[PDB]
C-alpha cells in the first residue's frame, strides 16, 4: 500500500458516526472528543457540509479546528454522520490516492 494518485475519482465514501447506541441500553451520545477525532481527523470531506453558520465545502481536508466545529454542531444538533473520503473506499487497486488518506504525513 502506498500513496501514489491523482485524486481517485471514484466517490464512494464513509460516513462517520458522532453518536453511539448503547452504553445504557438506548441514550444517544456524543461520541468522546478523542475518538471522534481519530474518525475525522485531517480527512476529506466526500460532499459539501453546512453546519453552524459556515460551508465546509466538498474535498476539504478537515483540521483539528474542523473537526472541532462539527463535533460543537453534533452538541447543538445538526449532523449526526459525515461524509469522508477514505481508504476503505479507494479506487486506486494498489495504493491509495491523496484526497482518501488525508492529511498525516
Ligand atoms: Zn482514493
Amino acid at each position: 500500500i502506498v500513496v501514489r494518485e491523482a485524486d481517485c475519482g471514484t466517490t464512494n465514501y464513509i460516513s462517520v458516526p458522532l453518536f453511539q447506541p448503547d452504553e445504557v441500553t438506548r441514550s444517544l451520545r456524543l461520541r468522546k472528543r478523542a475518538d471522534i477525532e481519530a474518525g475525522l481527523y485531517g480527512r476529506v470531506l466526500a460532499r459539501e457540509v453546512e453546519v453552524l453558520g459556515v460551508r465546509l465545502e466538498e474535498g476539504r481536508y478537515l483540521s483539528m479546528d474542523d473537526v472541532h466545529l462539527l463535533i460543537k454542531a453534533a452538541e447543538a444538533g445538526e449532523i449526526q454522520e459525515v461524509p469522508v473520503r477514505s481508504p476503505l473506499t479507494c479506487q486506486t487497486r494498489y495504493g491509495v490516492c491523496q484526497k482518501c488518506y488525508g492529511y498525516d504525513l
